[PDB]
């Protein structure tokens, strides 16, 4: 089949609608998300109009292989949605209501910088390639964008699912395509994640601090490296908790700056037994005396800054 | 093929049935259970109501292709179920009795805040959406609802197998829509969690609390943070058996509080030496003789009030 | 087509055979293995029997579709089995010999409680419903039952590839069902599990014991605190070897016998300072000395009776 | 349908253009991608030629069964690429322009040697065998050859995506193949490498250096050996990060170097306590003295003569 | 289609080749390897056979469908592969020249006792049923079997691809099967190896041979127990680089003595101290200075050792 005959130039319209059943398998790592819902499609088949006192049938129903159906596709996705026609509705004027139902692994781009306080706009981009008879234009039927009560994905909170109504109309392989934006907001439950990472990571860097009401430089030096490697084995342990980003983000932030303090508390421990052995111990004590104050100020000032230059 | 025509105005019944014969891959932090059983499906076509004397057969048998068959969908899956028509079954009156097997993986939220002392409900949801001649309504025949009595899930007591009866009838995208909410009902078996994860982590902590019949400042630096890292190593080796949650679980809450006890025993231990070193010991002492009693009972206590908390 | 009429009132009778050609992918986690076999089937449908004279041939070949076979599935699959009709051949009387190659993912509960001494027999349940016409019932060709001499699963010793003569006939939804286990029968080989897991984690073990010819509290802590630590890391490295089991095995009897041992050890250790220290320095003394001989003695009897409890 | 047979003895030309929609999952270690491109193929059939006044059509729409289409393939593919032919459009001189949508996993030799320095030339290679009655070459339409704006690989900046327009014709069993070099040239964003990987790796080698402001061998045996420990615990930490080639890359370099490092610091460690013993004290201080200068100046200077000899 | 018939009562010939495209993913534990390749299939059927002359062709081309072609499949598969028919080709003698492209998951053991010295030999089993008209035989047209130069396998040196032109022909569920094995030969890259695992597996176990030159018992055992840990956290570190053999491997080997030293260090150490506090200083002393010599030796002559009982 041919696409329906314009009256005079005009495009065709094709209103869709994408209604989300099901939302799940969000992977942080690949950035894609799986997702199963309702695509709707409506256009204008003359060919197809009947009188309906004439015909038999108020409303007739097709197969998708009996009448012209728009190929629509979507962008950003990992192979072709599996789709299943629902219905195919065609009313006296000539009017297709189309309905499928599809699932599709969709990869949009993600922002960990302000992980756990992060929020997401999750994608699904809908086009459809003109063809040579006449020219095919997207548009967004509102009554049918919406998405299930129920729909969750496990950590997030969902906070929308829209779509830009206005359609991104370009050329592409010298023909025009009619791109659509729907987006699914989503909001991070970052709760879990204080007594989870943060707290029992400080607790190991302040016993780190007790180094500063010692004069043993063998007790210090067991404090400083063994909490060293109680930090890093804390991060082994938290590892999967932290999103994939080859990028700085702002725990990886407080990450960083926890492991230059544990260099620094080896530093101060290091000083302070080289000036007490080099019999200098007044030096040695009022160093120590000052980091008791110095390094828990300069702690929560540098987190104040990380803060402040993240949000 | 069109759905069967109305003799008046009425709905069209579909009875319905699972009977579970396999359940496995339940998946705790895909929150997905895998799943293989019959489907069963019943209902009335007329147009393929037959004599009996002239056929000769009591009972007439077809291919999926040859007659009209309801549109079922499950609501809460991944993708569209793997299925095949075991049989196709019409009786002269024109009643159809469907059998298909099918497999399919399920979408269904889990609960872990009481972790390993939790119990699930699985759903599996039946959908069946309308069509412009006539609405189609879901029902359930009990005696097609069951499971084979070896369905297992390891760590799992399978409870119960049924099915709400009634239908939730609603509107969706102009047209009406009949669920039946299927379910599955599990409880965790916890017994291993004893000696594989409790015990071994309290015996780690009760090695640190030794510290408390030591004045060696350096045998008990070595005390509470080998134990620390002791006990983050034991973390690490015990991940894979803890579940996904992103929030705050019972079990969770347990070993938040012991990296909180580890933190105090080292106040303690920094605190008992430095009184020791200006010169204050029968202090020193006496927070030290307390701590022997003080950390068993605080830890005792907290744990109860844990536990009355989560259950 | 419909299945072949009773001749009297008699069952019709499948003889199957299943040919294991390859065997792989045991996962001890899921319960599943993967299996690519032949299932050979054969039927008389005296509909089908022919004169050779006039027909010309010996044995006539027939496509699925052209033909009635029985619809066998497999009970413990994850999805229906991936197949491929190799050849149907028809012989003068009717006589129907077909034959599939086929792929499938089957289901079988495992028993890790005699780890690495364990046995494990693989189920492959063939099943046949029953029609409106006439009874079907399963029956196993032996000659027709083997397996490829190349069949292998890493770890394992395949010992058998047999079925249970007998099926088991049973109602189920309102139908006869005839089921046929067919089992595969492996053994571990343990041997490498001496060098790669026991022998290093009784070393281990063994180095904590030298705190017994040792008064000094600071290096005693630092044999049973390392040690303790050495061994929750060589568990970690370990983890993959051992099984999935979320219930009691014996590996993980004496694993957990081990981490008992440690915690005992501590109490020696910080019993033996305490008495030094309150000066009783010969009980110290005496049961510093005991342990000796008491701790290996203990250990050997406890895993004398774990043996004997399972096995 | 045969090819389109020559005019004179010439071979046929196919004008190829791949324009990339979206690209993902770029595996280091299996050295594989993902791609979702356009594959546009134009050729002239003049069998096809139409009179545009006598048909009444300017152009002619035509499924992939009605006319000859050349078979084109991926050679570097893993299976063969799952296409969904978009548009088949004829002109009336015998223009075919064909256009399909493709998604396929690309297996493509990476040089890991400069990580994270790295930069990679991905090759996608198309390929058309010729046949019996004429000989059929690729050729690159430049125009026709991009790349969507919003392509991404995480941690990638992505340069630019061409073909080397010149194809390869050869000869493989007994015909000949033109093949097409397509390249999608990727360097990799190393920034997040310091604060993530080296930063952290030289801070821990660094405290072991503090051994040489210290005569206490017991306070030096715990710092060379802990920090070896922590260096240990801090590669198995960031190993998902380093990449899985199977031969020496700079980073690898550096990690090696700093592990013979550890070991000259317990000879120093060990030599200078030996001395000390030995009643050698000012052979054992000038050692220590000079090492405080070596460590650094060695480790510095064979660092400059690695970065150049991978540079 | 039937085969084509016996002139005299000849089984009927069909000369095989592969041609290696491309070889990936080679699971060392699955033990599994997929290839990319041409299958090249020839045979006789006189009833294709025509006069070039009164047909005008030199060769026909024919589609799957027109002709009967053999069904060829592959013994150590996972699932079948996947194939695209490439060509066609009849000469007028009746001789057909069949091609297709198929990539397939190839199941073939691996011995892993000589790793990472270990070379293998991956089979690719090519097989035939016979039919019920004529038997069906294979056979190796050399000139057809070979690789393209760019194959590779990371890790591996691409020795060879053969065919041993001898099939085994065997009689399988009543019926003639003759088998092709097609040979590609591989050898591990072992370079890295050396800085990678061994090299910094030795300097840990050197550190602990320092304690041969220290009285300090604490020192002592510090030195043997944390270099232990070192060790197993290292092993944690190289897991993945060695491969999933469970069974006995020379690194194994190696490693497991290297376990055997750790403790045999701990021996000495205790021994040394008892002698020592038991006043029998000159003994304590006599030892130490032996094991200084004594570790090395009996460590490079077991090593020696082993080295020839693996080669
Ligand atoms: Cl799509
Ligand atoms: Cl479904
Ligand atoms: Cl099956
Ligand atoms: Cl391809
Ligand atoms: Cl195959």
């Amino acid at each position: 089949v041919s696409p329906p005959p314009p009256i005079a130039d005009e495009p065709l319209t094709v209103n869709t609608g994408i209604y989300l059943i099901e939302s799940y398998s969000l992977d942080d790592c690949a950035e894609t998300f799986k997702v199963n819902a309702f695509l709707s499609l409506s256009w204008k088949d003359r060919r197809l109009a009947f009188d309906p006192v004439r015909s038999g049938v108020r409303v007739k129903t097709y197969e998708p292989e009996a009448i012209w159906i728009p190929e629509i596709r979507f962008v950003n996705v990992e192979n072709a949605r599996d789709a299943d026609v629902v219905d195919i509705s065609v009313s006296p004027d000539g009017t297709v209501q189309y309905l499928e139902r599809f699932s599709a692994r969709v990869l949009s781009p993600l922002d960990f910088r302000r992980y756990p306080f992060d929020s997401q706009t999750l994608h699904i981009y809908l086009i459809v390639r003109s063809v040579d008879t006449r020219n095919i234009v997207l548009a967004v039927d509102l009554e049918k964008v919406g998405k299930n009560d129920d729909v969750f994905l496990t950590g997030w909170d969902i906070e929308s699912f829209t779509a830009v109504v206005k359609p991104a109309n370009f050329a592409l392989e010298d023909r025009l395509e009619s791109k659509l934006d729907y987006q699914l907001r989503i909001s991070r439950q970052y709760f879990s994640y204080i007594p989870n990472i943060i707290l029992p990571m400080l607790f190991i860097l302040f016993i780190s601090w007790t180094a500063f009401w010692s004069t043993s430089y063998e007790a210090n030096v067991t404090l400083v490296v063994s909490t060293l490697i109680a930090h890093i084995a804390f991060n082994i342990l938290v590892e999967t908790n932290l999103p994939c980003t080859p990028y700085m983000t702002y725990t990886g932030a407080i990450i960083f700056m926890i492991y230059l303090f544990y260099f620094v508390a080896v530093i101060e421990v290091t000083v302070q037994h080289y000036l007490k052995v080099e019999s200098q111990p007044a030096r040695a004590a009022s160093i120590t005396r000052a980091s008791r104050i110095a390094f828990p100020v300069v702690f929560l000032l540098a987190n104040i800054i990380l803060a402040f230059l993240f949000f």
